[PDB]
């Protein structure tokens, strides 16, 4: 019911489903006189499914709450909400290329594809994508937020192939003690979770770093599936015994070193996002 965000329901027109997010459906839409931009502006709208649970409603409200506060070139934007005359709707930035996972998988088969024109991809483009994400995460970490669900499916690729971190439904503030801890089992897919989150239910910026490492692996494999062929229940023993994903095919030694650093068992031995950004900057420049 926030005046600064509430948008007239009659000014919003919903269209096709773009996909489904962790708490609901995302549809393409158009908004008339959005934040005083004349005419219609193409947007996306996040809504709840009819059979929504209280968790899913709470996740929608928590994404709204987080995105009201944050503003960065590599974080997807919140524009407004419709809460009054029917179903709860979040009005968010449209990202024309869809998810990073989708975009990279398409590059295997489409356009000039991966080489080593938005459809032409080089290893420089891939380092750039990772750098943009790291910059967003560095800012979110400064804002004492922990995303918790960092993954290629939760990064969007917008006009100009600009990275936008999205899907904040599981994100949490860590104001005090710099950790988020939950007694109950989490809803993040096991394959992206830091070892201490999996065993101890502890989430910090350093566990986002772990997930960032899994995202780096997804990036260099052009949307590969982590721990391929390994059932999720096996990760408990696999990680505990010090195993990690192997170096992928078109991954440099330096890129793999960075991944391994992100997956250090000891969270304070992992790089912070500021340093990851620095590592990626020197990779882009040593070309
Ligand atoms: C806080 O804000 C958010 O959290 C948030 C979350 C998602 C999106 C968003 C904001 N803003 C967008 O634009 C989003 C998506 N946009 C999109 C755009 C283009 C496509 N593309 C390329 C299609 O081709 C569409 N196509 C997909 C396949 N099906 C079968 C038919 C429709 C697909 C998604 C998208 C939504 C669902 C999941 C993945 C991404």
């Amino acid at each position: 019911e926030d005046p600064k965000w509430e948008f007239p329901r009659k000014n919003l027109v919903l269209g096709k489903t773009l996909g489904e997010g962790e708490f609901g459906k995302v549809v393409k839409a158009t908004a008339f006189h959005l934040k005083g931009r004349a005419g219609y502006t193409t947007v996306a709208v996040k809504m709840l499914k009819e059979n929504a649970s209280p968790s899913e409603l709470r996740d929608l409200l928590s994404e709204f709450n987080v995105l009201k506060q944050v503003n960065h070139p590599h974080v997807i934007k919140l524009y407004g909400a419709c809460s009054q005359d029917g179903p709860l709707l979040l009005i968010v930035e449209y990202a024309k290329y869809g998810s990073l996972r989708g975009f990279l998988r398409e590059s295997r088969k489409v356009g000039p594809g991966y080489l080593g024109d938005e459809r032409a991809l080089t290893m420089g483009d891939l380092i750039s994508f990772a750098w943009q994400i790291s910059q967003g995460m560095q800012y979110l970490a400064e804002m004492k937020l922990v995303h918790r669900d960092l993954a290629a499916r939760n990064i969007l690729v917008a006009e100009g192939r600009k990275m936008k971190i999205s899907d904040f439904g599981l994100s949490r503030d860590v104001y005090e003690e710099d950790s988020y801890v939950k007694r109950s089992q989490g809803r993040i897919p096991v394959k992206w979770m830091a070892i201490e989150s999996l065993f101890d239910h502890i989430y910090t910026t350093q566990s986002d770093v772990w997930s960032f490492g899994v995202l780096l692996w997804e990036i260099v494999t052009l949307g590969g599936n982590p721990y391929p062929g390994i059932p999720p229940e096996r990760l408990f023993n696999l990680l505990k015994t010090g195993h990690r994903m192997e170096r992928p095919d078109n991954c440099s030694e330096e890129m793999y070193r960075l991944m391994l650093q992100c997956w250090k068992q000891e969270p304070d031995k992992r790089p912070v996002f500021a340093d990851i950004s620095k590592d990626l900057e020197k990779m882009m420049v040593k070309r």
